[PDB]
């Protein structure tokens, strides 16, 4: 299992897609530990056109689906390394959300900085907990339990 | 009590893709408010979650609970008043117990139940369910505060 | 019941055109009745119109034909996804159309639709698209299912 | 009342706004007789995505709905003439349909001419009727009754 | 062939939407020259921004047609009409000179593209022509590009 | 006139909107010399969908345009500076482009920073020339003419 994954190996591992695959590139990985990855944010995403109009806010909760994504590539990853194949089969579920806070807004032109650490796991379940970053800054603070499931 | 989409615009500042709240149905000042969004499979965000298997995403349900928490604490103290909606902003600090028990898809009426569990000055905190036909498909508590725009 | 992913293999429209999200009703050769819910959170709205959301007319009429084709894919073959992926469906004819209340977010768009007439892929239904019970638009329509090439 | 108008005058003029205004240009216009213009077909457009996948082919509904906004535009100019500020508050909503027969599929890169004639109208009720056109050949035929509106 | 279709565009170009800006192809002659056209209307995305009250089709997307039209060209000068082996290359455009723009595009235009083989050496394609509307020249421009497997 | 802004300050000077406002932030400024910004690339943008289809890569041709509003930037805060007001009554046009080189492709995850320098200018007619950068390397080359012209 390799630390660095771009865009490439990431739409292999996660089955979101536009506009809901928000996660760009994956910098740090250690299988069962943890995961840095980060999203870009850019005014070119549909998602500034109504959060707000000329107040330009990332919503907070697509802060923590990032988190989440980066936690389900995480799991999957420690469980089966990479594997394309398996993970077409697989799917990653939100159970679970709890001490989030938010503490900065995020704006066009912020690189998201997600960081997650592996609080709890056996099987399929995974506890997650971290922070989403920006220029060395915490904007955000989760947790969240998830669930690795079938696909079908 | 009961407020349609044009009241909703007027009071906040949500705009197309983000304003996840259709109608109000109920709503008691410094009580509670019950109110809904229409899933359809006409909605850009399910292009992506996921292909050939449309949910509506968890975080969006929350999204949508907020947004309601948010028209119920704006309109307890200043009522249905666009001119002052437009010098305030309700955004959100915490978010806690957030369980999702049922998935949601195109064809769901989600209705958001949302009641104040305590507030002091601008700070409130409200929390309830997500429900879909009389069952509960999520629950979360959150904290918002009031503030002046700009 | 027919839902979403049902439907998706059936009807070869697609987003942001398939306008039925769950059929509640089916009765071979004899009827339909299915629904499509209407939410602010829809692309169409932003045109139409600003700060005032309607939905088109002319789209109730397209989630009316569409609940008619799959009432025709069915009734000519039944649930075979295999076939129904071959096809795409055009419209023929449209008329004694009557809108008589907006539709808007909220609403709970409900399609009721019977064969008036059919003949191999050519099919002719009329019925009225009806929120919370009243009858919000008549009409009649004839399409013709096709290869896909 | 010049007799062609081009994308700024017509945005001037209806209220239907992106995704929903399907009139480009207007070569020819008789105040309370007839009108004649046009909509491009590209590929380029969203319904497209869905209709369908691999088949690009113009909803036969949004062809009526483009005779509807000529008739509209016609309707609009022959009551006030050329008035911005009297068109910014108004809407307009279909009545009924009749008479719709649709002969030729449109598809990307054909000019989709519509021409339209009022049958008869009284105040804000208009009804026209007519055919769509590319290359010279009826694509369609329609005859429809819409009212023009004040917001409210 | 000499005239394709969309659906023909659509087995040879990888571009898909919001990108594919050639909609029909007019002409065709292996090694010298295509003439081709994308239909200009309001109802596209770009126009949203581009500019609100003022639709004007971006400069920089003419020429992307134009170097999309060449890449029909130069593909079915090798192979002609085959999709199986359009899925196995692709066209790199290496570099872009000497566009000039003289007049604006917009709804309700009809964008010709008229482009020729200036030079063809190995892998390498060199192609300029112009944008017209109507008769008239409303842009041009050189391009250059590499033929390689995908 | 400073030297940094944000979406929030290029929204009230560039015209551009979504999906073509593509330049997120500014970094360093000198009035009628040079200019340094960035548009952060994420994979949640539109574009993307159609280029290419499970192979995002920002397309060149935007990447100049980007280059382009960066040049606009300048030349409108040298002639008014931070005038929001006058800036409501322009719009921007291409007039040319030579020398473009695409050397490395963008995507996902990417920083693409625009570096412009202005070569010529006279009234409102700008001449800027420069790169794409990301992290450090040349992406791509550019020169290209403008002019800010009264939206009538
Ligand atoms: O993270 C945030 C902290 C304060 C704040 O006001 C805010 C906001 O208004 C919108 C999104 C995020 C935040
Ligand atoms: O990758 C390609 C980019 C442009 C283009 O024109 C093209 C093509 O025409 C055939 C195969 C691949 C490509
Ligand atoms: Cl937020
Ligand atoms: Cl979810
Ligand atoms: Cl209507
Ligand atoms: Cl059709
Ligand atoms: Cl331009
Ligand atoms: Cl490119």
């Amino acid at each position: 299992l390799q630390s660095q994954f771009f865009i490439e190996h990431i739409l292999q591992i996660l089955p979101h897609r536009y506009p809901m695959l928000l996660v760009d590139r994956i910098t740090e990985l250690q299988a069962n530990q943890k995961i840095v990855a980060y999203k870009n944010i850019t005014f070119n995403e549909d998602v500034f056109n109504g959060h707000f109009p000329n107040k330009p806010i990332f919503p907070g909760v697509l802060i923590v689906e990032g988190m989440a994504q980066s936690g389900g590539f995480l799991a999957f990853t420690s469980l089966w390394g990479f594997d394309p194949e398996i993970a077409k089969t697989k799917i990653v579920y939100f159970m679970t959300i709890d001490k989030v806070k938010f503490r900065i807004p995020v704006t066009p032109g912020d690189r998201l900085e997600y960081h997650l650490e592996v609080l709890k796991h056996k099987g399929m379940i995974w506890q997650v907990g971290g922070t989403a970053q920006v220029d060395g800054k915490v904007v955000a603070e989760a947790e969240l339990k998830a669930m690795i499931a079938e696909r079908e």
